[PDB]
C-alpha cells in the first residue's frame, strides 16, 4: 500500500524525463502523507515549478524549497518544520529519497535523492522512499551540477502528482 508518486523535470526548458518514487508510509507515514501531499498540491502548495537547486556530482540531487529556491526555504503540510520521525530506513545506495534539513527536527518540504550510497547521512536524514523509475533522469540532473551544489541549467519540475 505504499503511494507512488512523481515529478517530471526539464533543464532549461528541455524534458529530462519522469522520475518515479515509491514512499515508504509503512515505515515513515507522516514523511510519506508530507512528501504525497505536496506532489498533489492538494494542500494548496507543493512542488510544482520549483527547482533542483543544489546539485552535487556524486552526492546527491535537492530539491523542494519551493518558496525560495535556494535551500533556505519550504514548508510541511504540518507546518514550516516537523520533526525526524525515525530513522529505521538507511540511504544505502543510489536513488535513495530523503529529507533535506538544517539540524535535528526541522524537516520541512526539501528533499534530496541520492547518486551514491550516503551512508554518512544515516541517522541524521529521515530516510522515507526510493526511485522506482527514472534513475537515468536523477542522472541527467546530476550531470548539471558542481562541487559548489551550483547547477549549469535551472532544473525544474514542470508536473508532479500521485500515481497510485
Ligand atoms: N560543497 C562541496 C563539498 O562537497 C561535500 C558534500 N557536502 C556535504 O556533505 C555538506 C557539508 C555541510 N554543508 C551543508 O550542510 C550545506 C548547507 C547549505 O547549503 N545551506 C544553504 C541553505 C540553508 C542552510 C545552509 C541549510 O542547511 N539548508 C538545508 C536545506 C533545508 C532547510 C530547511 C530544511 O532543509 C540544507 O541544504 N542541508 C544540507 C543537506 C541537504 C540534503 C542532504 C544532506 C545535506 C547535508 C550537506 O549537504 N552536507
Amino acid at each position: 500500500g505504499n503511494p507512488l508518486v512523481y515529478l517530471d523535470v526539464d533543464a532549461n526548458g528541455k524534458p529530462l524525463g519522469r522520475v518515479v518514487l515509491e514512499l515508504k508510509a509503512d515505515v515513515v507515514p507522516k514523511t510519506a502523507e508530507n512528501f504525497r501531499a505536496l506532489c498533489t498540491g492538494e494542500k494548496g502548495f507543493g512542488y510544482k515549478g520549483s527547482t533542483f537547486h543544489r546539485v552535487i556530482p556524486s552526492f546527491m540531487c535537492q530539491a523542494g524549497d519551493f518558496t525560495n529556491h535556494n535551500g533556505t526555504g519550504g514548508k510541511s503540510i504540518y507546518g514550516s518544520r516537523f520533526p525526524d520521525e525515525n530513522f529505521t530506513l538507511k540511504h544505502v545506495g543510489p536513488g535513495v529519497l530523503s529529507m533535506a534539513n538544517a539540524g535535528p527536527n526541522t524537516n520541512g518540504s526539501q528533499f534530496f535523492i541520492c547518486t551514491i550510497k550516503t551512508d554518512w547521512l544515516d541517522g541524521k536524514h529521515v530516510v522515507f522512499g526510493h526511485v522506482i523509475e527514472g534513475m537515468d533522469v536523477v542522472k541527467k540532473i546530476e550531470s548539471f551540477g558542481s562541487k559548489s551544489g551550483r547547477t549549469s541549467k535551472k532544473i525544474v519540475i514542470t508536473d508532479c502528482g500521485q500515481l497510485s
